[PDB]
């Protein structure tokens, strides 16, 4: 009775099983229920980036607010997906 999720982004990069990929591609057909993937983010307090593990649920998933599909005022020149881990 485990359904699948739906890539909430068309170009999101997460770390599934310690591997960096694009949920919009690897899971182009939605993500499997329970699938755990971390998103890349940055810490203005530590000046480093890290990962936010996520969990796919029966047809529903809650991506970490950290991720920002909207750039608007991203500024800087190193999105979390391309930052060094603290």
């Amino acid at each position: 009775t485990k359904a699948s999720c739906k890539l909430p982004v068309k170009k999101a990069t997460v770390v599934y099983q310690g591997e960096r990929v694009k949920i919009q591609e690897k899971f182009k057909n939605g993500m499997l229920h329970g699938d755990k993937v971390s998103f890349f983010c940055k810490n203005k307090e530590k000046k480093c980036s890290y990962t936010e593990d996520a969990q796919c649920i029966d047809g529903t998933i809650e991506v970490p607010k950290c991720f920002k599909e909207h750039s608007s005022l991203a500024f800087w020149k190193t999105d979390a997906s391309d930052v060094k881990p603290c």
